[PDB]
């Protein structure tokens, strides 16, 4: 029964850049796999890393 008011199919569920799904490649800060580099561990992140110093 006719056709129109739609067509743009695509379905872009596969990033061109990283390959991984969920985002488009325009918005690809594809993961750089390192937890805390500042020490080396991957328990924590530099934005948190002061080792520890209480309140
Ligand atoms: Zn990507
Ligand atoms: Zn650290």
């Amino acid at each position: 029964m006719q056709r129109g008011n739609f067509r743009n199919q695509r379905k872009i569920i596969k990033c061109f850049n990283c390959g991984k799904e969920g985002h488009i490649a325009k918005n690809c800060r594809a993961p750089r796999k390192r937890g805390c580099w500042k020490c080396g561990k991957e328990g924590h992140q530099m934005k948190d890393c002061t080792e520890r110093q209480a309140n």
